[PDB]
């Protein structure tokens, strides 16, 4: 999975974090020609077998990892998206010059891809733990693609806040407050509620509050994620097919 | 984007083929900006998706202006003492033009020029008039991408109209020849209707006399017969700059 270093051309820094950078970079393929890259800097063995795992993933709504260089401290090479996070993304299209208003469909369709990308990744038994929309990426060809920077209490499952345990469900928790993100065009979950105050507030029983136009049904879904016992909360596959059944019964 | 036609003052012709002109814009804080005015609803398309871009190395767009004179539209651009690129270039190897460009500020022209059209690029916008002729100067002594030619249409665009963005990478490579030469007209020695067969054998722009083999490199691989082995501007833009920080001050 490791790539010579020769081949990476390193740019401007794209963000930054306190773990790590990432910076835009050109990378020097095999077929001689070159690609824009994003190389986040984490400046092992974990890391090793890691990198490793995912280099070996295949689906279009995963990120994908075109590898590692060494440098004498790690770099990992992901493909350039110009569109961003879709975070940022949802935010932009609130405005008058950046992406048109995103219909209900266009964000149904967000969902799905989350979905899918998930799906994919629980099935190989894969915690992702930081699902949100600010680690989602819009792909060249809009579709959305599930990452992670790594360099977030309201998006943490309550069974995941009091004891440490993450599963499945603790993602599948983390989703619903994803769709919420995107439903909401970017607003941060829990309005008036602070990030001490979150388990008690989780405790006593409160979620996240139906978006203004969200649908009953698509409210239905990711309330469904959060439901207090993770075992009765529904699966990425099952989740996936909720979503597209909904988008289809919606016109065109 | 529309400008009341009382707020503009025409002047001399800069430039004819449609004419250019010079042009005093009163603004709406009460001044008076100096302007050039092109004159020719398929024209106010061209500058509907004008107004929107915002880049330092894109021409800005400051209005439309809709004379009625006897319609006749004209587009407001910013006036550049500068002039365009490609006669610029010229100029420098003359003693009482612009000073002998280094190196270093010939890439930053290409520099310029690769943000600019990145910036177009990452919004699907396709040129397909890039050439240093169209490239303005800025009172910075930036340069910014505009629209005012055989020999700089991509192969793949000769033979079909195929246009892709690709085609404005081949553009940008011809123009980087441009800039290095610093001036010459490309392909010397070949004539317009022999360029088609010229490019099907495998035949491209010579290298220059002092172009470093990085920079050559890096025009050459705008003209790959396939478009899809071309780079994009991005990819592009930053190879200048690493070649550009590279070379000392
Ligand atoms: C206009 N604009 C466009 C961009 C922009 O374009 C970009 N293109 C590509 N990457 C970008 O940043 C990323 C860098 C790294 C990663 N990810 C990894 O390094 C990972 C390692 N693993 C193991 N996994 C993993 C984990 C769990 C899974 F289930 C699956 C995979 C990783 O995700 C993801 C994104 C950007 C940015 C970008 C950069 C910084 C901040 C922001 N806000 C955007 C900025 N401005
Ligand atoms: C000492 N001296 C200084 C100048 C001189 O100064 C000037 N200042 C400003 N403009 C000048 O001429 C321009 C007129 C129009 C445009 N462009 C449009 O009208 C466009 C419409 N569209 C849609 N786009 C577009 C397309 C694609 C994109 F990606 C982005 C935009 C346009 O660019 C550009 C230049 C001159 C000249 C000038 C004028 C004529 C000939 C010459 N040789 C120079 C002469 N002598």
């Amino acid at each position: 999975v490791v790539i010579d270093r020769n081949l990476l051309i390193l740019g401007k820094i794209l963000g930054e974090g306190e773990f790590g950078s990432v910076m835009e970079g050109n990378l020097k393929q095999e077929d001689g020609t070159s690609l824009k890259v994003a190389v986040k800097t984490m400046k092992i063995e974990e890391f090793l077998s890691e990198a490793a795992c995912m280099k070996d993933f295949s689906h279009p709504n995963v990120i994908r990892l075109l590898g590692v260089c060494i440098e004498m401290k790690p770099m990992v090479i992901l493909p350039f998206m110009k569109y961003g996070d879709l975070h940022t993304y949802l935010l932009y299209s609130r405005l008058e010059t950046g992406p048109k208003h995103i219909p209900l469909q266009t964000l149904l369709k967000f969902m799905v891809d989350i979905a899918l990308g998930m799906e994919y990744l629980s099935n190989r038994n894969f915690l992702h733990r930081d699902l949100a929309a600010r680690n989602c990426m819009l792909r060249d060809d809009m579709t959305v693609c599930v990452a992670d920077f790594g360099l977030p209490v309201k998006w943490i499952a309550i069974e995941s806040l009091a004891d440490r345990v993450y599963t499945s469900k603790s993602d599948v928790w983390a989703f619903g407050v994803t769709m919420w993100e995107i439903a909401t065009r970017g607003m941060t979950p829990y309005p008036g509620v602070q990030n001490h105050e979150m388990y008690d507030y989780l405790l006593h029983g409160h979620r996240l509050k139906q978006p203004e136009d969200c649908l009953d049904e698509l409210y239905e879904i990711m309330y469904s994620c959060w439901r207090t016992d993770p075992l009765d909360r529904p699966t990425f596959s099952v989740l996936r097919l909720q979503l597209e059944k909904l988008l289809e019964s919606l016109p065109d």
